[PDB]
């Protein structure tokens, strides 16, 4: 349950149109992050940046999201799983 500090997200559970933010701070591995971006069995949002919204994810949008980001001591570190679950209208698990 904890984070580096505050954490890019934690997650959201809907019909697709989740709300996600990606977020470290960025250089090539010196004081901020050079990276890594992946989620959870599903593609990320183009990547390798630093700070990316994702403000209504689509079905490939959905899985739970992770970042391997390496800094000055040249030390990977592991950024926070962020669930997103984007469901099609709704199959027979909430109320049907």
């Amino acid at each position: 349950a904890l984070t580096l500090s505050k954490d890019l997200t934690a997650s959201m559970s809907v019909e697709e149109g989740a709300a996600l933010t990606l977020s470290v701070t960025a250089t090539g591995g010196t004081g901020p992050y050079t990276y890594a971006w992946t989620k959870d069995g599903s593609p990320i949002p183009d990547a390798s940046g630093a700070t990316y919204t994702k403000p209504t994810a689509a079905a490939e949008d959905a899985g739970s999201y992770k970042v391997t980001v390496t800094d000055s001591k040249q030390v990977s570190k592991d950024s926070t799983t962020c669930a997103v679950t984007v469901n099609p209208t709704v199959p027979g698990g909430l109320e049907h």
